């Protein structure tokens, strides 16, 4: 068999930024 | 010698959204 | 000997929406 498999990848990039907010009430 | 190791997964949470639009008048 | 460290991962999940807008 081979060597082992290398450790586990590090995390990706941070996600997309989220949607805008709810608009606020009228005044 | 071994193959590479399993992908890492998914990074952070992105940031918020931006405050929504003012309110109407 | 080993392998090399596996990729990165894919991108994190969106964020969460901003806070309310400000009263019109």
């Amino acid at each position: 068999p081979p060597g082992p498999p290398g450790p586990p990848g590090p995390p990706g990039p941070d996600g997309p930024p989220g949607p805008p907010g709810p608009p606020g009430p009228p005044g």
